[PDB]
């Protein structure tokens, strides 16, 4: 499910500490994939991550079938 | 299209400097999304990026329809 982070941006958890979220800067949207760390009980964005532009994200989407096929070859069950 | 990088791992370009590739360490596979920099004509992996486990990557896949819907709301054309 989608949540709203401390900055008021939507995000999805992909593990206990890693998020994918969407931020907006100067009217441009970014897809942020990033690991958060916990300090004093607060989750804070850390250095492991990347903010994709929409065009980079859509290029990633186009590569996903090939990425998935490679992972299936390596023995991983991946959905269509 | 899929290429093979200097380390002998498959990768896909998502922009001029950013790649998604798959590496293997101790028999575990990682999906690496990372920006490369150019020095002396050589492309080198930089600090902007993240190496997802397969489970993190599949969780990301499950979130993509919702991420896409949010981006469409924001005005971006995104394919199914």
């Amino acid at each position: 499910g989608s949540q709203v982070d401390a900055e008021g941006n939507p995000f999805w958890e992909i593990s206990d500490k890693r998020r994918v979220g969407i931020s907006q800067f100067k009217k441009m949207d970014f897809i942020n994939i990033r690991e958060y760390y916990e300090a004093g009980g607060e989750m804070k964005p850390g250095k492991k991550g990347i903010g994709l532009t929409v065009d980079q994200y859509t290029a990633f989407l186009k590569a996903i079938p090939a990425i998935n096929a490679e992972l299936r070859s390596r023995g991983h069950d991946i959905t269509d």
